DNA sequence: CGGTAAAGTGACGTTAAAGTATCGTAAAAGGGTAGTCACTTTTCGG
DNA sequence: CCGAAAAGTGACTACCCTTTTACGATACTTTAACGTCACTTTACCG
């Protein structure tokens, strides 16, 4: 997710500390230290942070001293591109998880496309008596009904050899057998039957 | 296509371009670069290896980097920027995302095709269909499947008839039922024995 | 969680020993010979005739090949297997696939609007630099509108801002007044830089 | 772009043989180097090519008798078979070369990106001004006049510093300089004046 | 009171460690190769 | 004319080579800490 450089925390947070007006500019700071302490690091881990400060020119010191703030507009201006650029970053961050998640579907895709045509050749590869299978998941006025009350032949040309149900099979199902939705219509008929249920259960 | 060596050698052309850097003014080479970039130094010495193919400096003093021309680092972000993208980046985003979105478009006329190319989905389950061949004298045989009433009689759902070697797939209530046809239909082994016993084959095995 | 070439010869042969065309009492071929027929590695072959063990649709305690054990186990196994597998179950994970790839486009395309949004154009660091003059010595050019002065035409610059009293004004147009002590911004070559210069008693 | 094993090849072609009738039924198709010559391929690729074809029940193997041919109806639907699954199979290799191009337009996008931020940071740390720059690139009534006869300040708010035309430069450009399609308009203002610049040139760009 | 020297503190620079990424090597599998094995056909001899 | 032997070819198999994928190791980069150096302040002495 977000991951920011300790040395670049410590600096925002100064940063933002003299631009909110705890440290005012021309206020003394013989450190190192003392703030190291503050912040539970090592002391030479603070200059690592406080003399990027200064050659962007936010405050002054000289060897051996104590950092002395200089531009409150300016410390004010880069502390602001900061954030709002680190908003920039995390903005950044999204689009690269979306593109990566995205190289991840799409090789899913690859593999569901190369095991689709392999089931394609397999399924083929039989023929006793293959029957047409359709899934009913969409909303119709067909569902909720018996294969009676429907009059599925004479609708669709159809016969149904089979209804799933829950995952469990009625074979030769009759016409008190409900349809409900969800379930998957196993039939026979040729190919403009196949379209006609698909078009039935409002299917595309 | 590029790394962050190119954006050290652009900070510090630019340093040296406002003025930064005064006019011969030295830098303490890898060290002062490593602890202002936060890069590491051998990054570092090719980026300053940039501004010295440039001549924007000299590093032939061990000690550090001596800077040589102002003009010749605003020269060097001149050229460097137009060679870039930087408004360029934003239109080459652009065409990108939708050079991807055509991409998707074909990819998803491709998938209509393929799958509608699978004009039906078969299972190939072990509902395939038993078989029997009416050749024995029947009250049924010369009716349609509709007046026999077939599914009430035997619990059969008829797949197909086999009539004269032609077959009618989902023949409905008027197709009739000769001697000789072979009938297709699902059920289980009582609706087997169910039909068997209905066209009075009690003969067949 | 479902991906297998040995699956493909388990069911192929499952359907064969099922239709009949390998009776009961019939051996298969060699381990080898099945690879080479399937075009796959032994060893594949070594899993789907493994797979028909398991289900006790053929043993091959044999060397000379795995020998038929059941002619309706195997079709036990074809109906599982249908089962497990599933057919359009398969297309309609393609569908739902593509389906969550376009709104992930979606998204994306919105998140770009908004980064390339910012809030402004970009820069180029061109040696455009403005040059700078301060209109401090008296002349008759002062107290006066930049379109009144006619600037770009008297000295070929283009004024891009003005400060006054420390303000600034960025892209002043025809009406904004120059007065004495102020800062003129502008645009030019070192010419202009010299008719600027000369026109407001500067020299 | 076709990867089928070459055995696959042979078998084919054999098979497309037998079921024109050039290899009749019970013509037996003899001479294993004779038929590697035929296709000056390897006899064994060859051997093993028949060899799928005799798994797949189309001709008949036994030692010293050639190949014999066993069924035409079978043969036939075998040869139609592997025309139809051979091109659903190509048409599967299609959506591959459209996954690849765009998982590579993807890592193209992510450095786009990337440099992009690099981009922002970079110039945040500007001198005095950093002035707009748009790319006038699209249709545009605006087009092929001069900045005079557009009176661009009194229309966006914007002071011209710039125009670049095929790769060159004109700085302080006055009003008879004109703009053309394509250009880069480099331009002094706020976000307000890029915004009536963007809209005035038929930027929105969606 | 002024100057000098010493000590202490803060900063800067350099080096090391840890984590992540990339590349290379190795292993496994899938597909072609020649050697061997057997069977059938042809020729010769009885 | 029939039988036997030899030769040629089909059938068989163990193997080898090539390609792809996965894992491991090395390298690089970034961040932190130890050490050393400089500057400032204080105290003491002249
Ligand atoms: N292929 C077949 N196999 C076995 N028997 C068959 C049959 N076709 C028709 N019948 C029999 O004839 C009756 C009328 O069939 P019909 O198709 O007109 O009218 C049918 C049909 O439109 C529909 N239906 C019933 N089962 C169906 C199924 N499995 N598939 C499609 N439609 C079915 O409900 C109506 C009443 O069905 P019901 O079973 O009470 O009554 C059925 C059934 O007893
Ligand atoms: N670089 C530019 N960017 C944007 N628009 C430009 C432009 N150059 C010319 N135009 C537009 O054309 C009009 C006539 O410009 P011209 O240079 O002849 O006549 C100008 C010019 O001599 C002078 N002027 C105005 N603004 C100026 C400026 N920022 N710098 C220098 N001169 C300016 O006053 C006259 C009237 O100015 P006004 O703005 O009413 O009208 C301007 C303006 O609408």
């Amino acid at each position: 997710e977000i991951v920011t450089s300790k040395y670049q925390k410590i600096a925002v947070a100064v940063a933002q500390r003299i631009a909110n007006g705890d440290y005012e500019v021309g206020e003394k700071l013989k450190s190192r230290t003392t703030i190291a302490s503050t912040f539970n690091v090592s002391p030479e881990t603070a200059r690592k942070g406080l003399n990027i400060l200064a050659d962007l020119q936010i405050l002054t010191l000289k060897h051996g001293s104590g950092a002395i703030i200089l531009s409150k507009e300016k410390a004010i201006e880069f502390l602001n591109q900061y954030e709002t650029s680190h908003s920039v970053a995390i903005l950044k961050g999204k689009i690269r998880d979306n593109i990566k998640a995205q190289q991840q579907e799409m090789e899913e895709l690859a593999t569901l496309v190369d095991d689709f045509l392999l089931q394609t050749r397999a399924v083929s590869k039989q023929y006793p008596l293959a029957p047409y299978e359709i899934i009913v998941s969409e909303d119709s006025e067909h569902l909720g009904k018996s294969i009676g009350e429907l009059n599925v032949w004479h609708q669709t040309g159809a016969t149904i050899v089979a209804i799933e149900h829950e995952g469990k099979f009625i074979v030769s199902p009759g016409p008190f057998s409900v349809i409900e939705q969800g379930d998957h219509i196993f039939f026979v008929g040729d190919e403009d039957v196949y379209a006609r249920m698909k078009t039935y259960f409002n299917l595309r």
